[PDB]
């Protein structure tokens, strides 16, 4: 058994209010963070970059899925390499075979060509 909280261990409390100052223009700024690891952003470059040029602030991709798509000018694709291939065909097949040229060019034929295949009993009526 034990109580609801523990001690509240508050100690005698330091609160120091220290800041760096050996180029105190930029180190005080600089010395400022959330705590995290997110560090580099666009403007966060002007003092690290010593060409300090304007282009810098634009550094970053487009918000969008940009890359091996926008890039690419129309590869459009989603979840994979795949163009929408039918999922029971493609997760088979996929398994079966790498997503290498002859797999998605197959599917792609299969995505139009979804019948059975050429038997010796023929497609008719019963």
């Amino acid at each position: 058994m034990s109580g609801t909280r523990p001690a509240a261990r508050r100690t005698n409390l330091t609160a120091a209010q220290n800041v760096v100052r050996s180029v105190d223009a930029e180190e005080r700024i600089a010395w400022v963070s959330k705590a995290l690891c997110r560090t580099t952003d666009p403007d966060e470059l002007f003092v690290r970059g010593a060409a300090q040029r304007k282009a810098a602030v634009i550094c970053r991709h487009c918000p969008v899925m940009q890359e091996c798509a926008a890039d690419a000018l129309d590869n459009k694709v989603e979840f994979g390499v795949w163009g929408g291939m039918t999922e029971r065909q493609r997760r088979a097949l996929l398994k079966q075979h790498p997503e290498v040229v002859s797999w998605s060019d197959y599917l792609e034929k299969r995505k139009r060509r979804t019948g059975t295949a050429g038997l010796e009993h023929h497609h008719h009526h019963h």
